């Protein structure tokens, strides 16, 4: 076989994703992800931001419009941590970090997990 043709010229694009990924749950509804500040050599050009993809785990939609809600988070500029607000308590979540530059994204780093504690607020039933 082959599978080939198409070429390009230009297109600087990123190459690797951030080191030492971790996440710390902060509040019942708020977590804080951590990652390493990648080299410009991997960014190739001008770092726009970190994006984070994440989804609800341990809910599992089932039957009625069965899919997984795969949400996105936006941290422009060269942070090394970024919060997950507007989540749920007593739930598992999965997320991953991706670099973005002036040309596009590159790869996403290894996925991570966090479970949120229990709750807080005027719950009753």
């Amino acid at each position: 076989g082959s599978s080939g043709s198409s070429g390009h010229s230009g297109e600087d694009l990123p190459m690797v994703a951030p080191g030492n990924v971790r996440v710390n749950v902060v509040n019942s509804t708020l977590a804080e992800v951590h990652w390493d500040p990648v080299p410009l050599k991997s960014i190739r050009g001008h770092l726009q931001g970190y994006r984070i993809y994440y989804w609800k785990t341990q809910s599992s939609s089932k039957r009625n419009r069965r899919h997984i809600e795969k949400k996105i988070l936006t941290f422009q500029g060269s942070k090394t941590h970024g919060m997950l607000p507007g989540l749920e308590p007593f739930s598992h979540y999965t997320l991953n970090v991706r670099v973005v530059n002036g040309k596009g994204e590159g790869p996403a780093s290894p996925d991570r997990v966090f479970n949120t504690p229990e709750g807080s607020g005027p719950s009753s039933g």
